[PDB]
DNA sequence: GTGAGGTTCTCTGATGGAAGCATATCGT
DNA sequence: ACGATATG
RNA sequence: GUGCUGCUGUCUCCCAGACGGGAGGCAGAACUGCACCUUCCAUCAGAGAACCUCAC
């Protein structure tokens, strides 16, 4: 259940227009080189109209400038990752659920990401039965630990095993353009996995043109959550108004969006479950209440003027 | 002076796709 | 109890 | 904030012209009047303008 509007800023500082216009390259980055992992020639349709057609050579080329040395050998290991990314693998068993977990493995030389298990089904019985009549070795002596490396050895989804493998040949930690944070490159990642997706699902369909991410042209939304998917938010009113403020790295970015006459007289409360709950009436004659749980807004540039998309969930 | 048959530009409509986070443990 | 990755 | 309409605003176009009216484009807004899930992508059908030749 999701219902949107589109609040207008007037007065945004250099700081979430320097990350705005920072986040689009980072995602045509991720786009450009998932294309090359995926080592198959496409075609690339630019701004002006134009169907070029691109063959291994600069993808070869791009994958070099990307860290990938001899990309002819791992061939059948990039390629085994990309497919994960763009989720082509089995609909269970996935590598990465959502696609911007991929970068730490990608993105991070520090990261030591591979070897965890403390979500995995089989180190929840174990712990929940620490503390054989049970419907589901290492029962006996106990020691979920050991599960977790019989369970982390084996039992390995494809395209995270093979994203291990490139670690030890000092392959896999992919310069991007930006040091953006965790954070911001996830929501990148994210955008750039959704339309390369959607790219792929439209090639099949058709069984063909590629468009890049443009901070005017083909606009994305520089997305910020509360849970890790982007920097985080907080969302209050004060009068007639919403004020919302950002917490970017390079501090906290505070905004007073114009007033709406969708969001009428606004109140909001900030909830325990990582959300904020609004109150608004639509205007024009009819003043319905209705509750709405924001968690996730977007940011979008267009005709030169920023607009929040403010998605927020009503009660079905 | 129109009809007929081809490019070459601005648009609008319809049917597809990707979407708008939950939990979990560990170290302080 | 809260922040840092990780990943359902 | 967004299609619709609305200068207390602007520019431009056309018809009578020295009374006005009829096209369009922005600024809108601090002016109502009906409503408002939306962003991006790729295809296919349809409608408009104009362009070139050859025929009647």
């Amino acid at each position: 259940s999701y219902k949107s509007s589109r609040v207008l800023v007037r007065d945004v500082p250099e700081e979430l227009v320097d990350h705005y216009e920072r986040s689009h390259r980072v995602a045509a980055f991720f786009m450009r080189l998932l294309l090359a992992m995926r080592r198959e020639p496409y075609s690339l349709r630019m701004r002006d109209g134009t169907e070029r057609e691109v063959d291994l050579d600069e993808t070869d080329d791009f994958l070099r400038s990307a860290g990938c040395e001899e990309p002819d050998a791992v061939s059948d290991d990039l390629r085994s990752f990309a497919l994960a990314v763009l989720h082509q693998d089995n609909p269970k068993k996935r590598a990465f659920l959502e696609s911007e977990n991929c970068v730490s493995i990608l993105c991070l030389e520090k990261s030591a990401s591979g070897t965890r298990y403390y979500k995995r089904p089989g180190y929840q019985l174990l712990k929940k039965a620490i503390e054989d009549k049970f419907e589901a070795r290492f029962f006996a002596a106990r020691d979920p630990d050991d599960l977790g490396r019989e369970l982390l050895k084996t039992d390995t989804r494809e395209g995270m095993a093979a994203a291990l493998r490139l670690r030890e040949r000092g392959v896999f930690p992919v310069s991007v353009p930006e040091h953006l944070d965790l954070d911001s490159l996830k929501a990148a990642m994210a955008s750039a996995a959704e339309r390369l997706k959607s790219w792929l699902a439209c090639n099949q369909r058709a069984v063909a043109a590629v468009t890049l991410c443009d901070a005017d042209d083909s606009p994305i939304k520089v997305r910020f959550g509360l849970t890790g998917r982007g920097r985080k938010f907080v969302l209050s009113a004060a009068g007639s108004r919403f004020l919302i403020t950002v917490k970017l790295p390079c501090g906290d970015v505070g905004l007073t969006a114009v007033p709406s006459r969708y969001f009428w007289n606004p109140s909001v409360g900030r909830t325990t479950s990582n959300s904020f709950r609004i109150e608004f009436t639509k205007r024009t004659t009819e003043n319905r209440r209705y509750v709405g749980e924001v968690k996730e807004i977007g940011l979008v540039r267009q005709r030169g003027r920023y607009y929040f998309f403010i998605d927020y969930n009503f009660d079905p």
